[PDB]
């Protein structure tokens, strides 16, 4: 036995996390109206993306790592010679990479692919790869990693606002909206992910109140864990993520792990500007 694990690059672990535990990752991508394209990797400037997507006419799409992409990976690994991968891959709610991920690894011979459906995105997908790869060195098996990733899925969640619902809405990247379209009156769209789908919360007068609508729903979640890690994960508006993280910081005890992140390209390119998430997990996930 010899366990692996990677995860697809909507995880938006650090790069010194991917260098220090050697993580692959199979890469997504983005296009933009003028057909310009590039993959998914922290070599990519945040900040000139939205400023891209900003001066687009047409919104940006994106893709899933293409089938052939996962089996090169796998490939890779199992000619490195492990002899079981353990893949943490986006919200099979709102991505193919899941799937993709799953037929690829039927296809590659002399290894053995656990594919595990996070039923999340960005830094709260990448804690299952953190807590895999803990389990790994603490010498359990595959099946008890998945049965234990498995568990935690039940006590993970988020809650996340956006500046305007037309990404999320022209992408295809909501459920259950069909309601709020017509000129959402004005009052911010509050959304939270119910297995592994983005569906509205709540409709509050304000940006500000929506960040302490954030901060009250999961505060009143996590309170019954017993282990807690929050994610604060902030878009393109800096002050946005700020004040809710120092809020956090001083509202919860310092029993709650309160870490920072970001969305890169891909989750970015459906929320649009303005995007914050507040996400939870009822474990003490390794963040070093
Ligand atoms: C605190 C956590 C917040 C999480 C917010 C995640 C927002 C996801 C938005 C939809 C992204 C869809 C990406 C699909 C990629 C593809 O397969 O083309």
């Amino acid at each position: 036995m010899k366990i692996a694990v990677m995860t697809d690059s909507t995880s938006y672990l650090s790069q010194d996390l991917i260098d220090k535990y050697n993580i692959q990752i199979a890469p997504l991508s983005v296009t933009f109206d003028d057909g310009k394209n590039f993959t998914e990797s922290n070599e990519i400037a945040i900040e000139e993306f939205y400023n891209k997507m900003a001066s687009s006419q047409t919104i940006p799409t994106t893709s899933q790592p293409a089938i052939g992409e996962w089996i090169t990976k796998y490939e890779m690994l199992r000619d490195q010679g492990y002899t079981d991968i353990i893949v943490i891959c986006l919200s099979s709610g709102i991505s193919g990479s899941y799937q993709s991920s799953y037929q690829a690894g039927e296809m590659v011979e002399g290894v053995n692919v656990h594919a595990f459906d996070s039923k999340l995105a960005a830094m709260i997908e990448g804690c299952y790869v953190l807590r895999a790869i803990e389990m790994v060195e603490e010498g359990y098996e595959p099946q008890q990693i998945i049965d234990d990733l498995t568990n935690m899925r039940e006590h993970t969640g988020a809650y996340l606002i956006v500046d305007d619902l037309k990404n999320l809405q022209k992408s295809g990247a909501i459920t259950g909206a069909q309601a709020w379209v017509g000129t959402l009156l004005k009052m911010k769209p509050v959304l939270k992910f119910e297995d592994g789908k983005i569906i509205p919360e709540e409709k509050v007068r304000t940006k500000k109140r929506a960040i302490q609508t954030l901060e009250k729903k999961v505060l009143d979640i996590v309170k019954d864990f017993e282990e807690v890690t929050l994610f604060v994960i902030n878009g393109d508006h800096f002050e946005d993520g700020q004040a809710l993280y120092k809020k956090l910081q001083d509202d919860c005890p310092s029993a709650y792990q309160v870490a920072y992140s970001e969305f890169g390209p891909v989750v970015a390119a459906h929320l649009g500007s303005g995007g914050l998430g507040l996400g939870y997990v009822g474990r003490k996930i390794r963040l070093t």
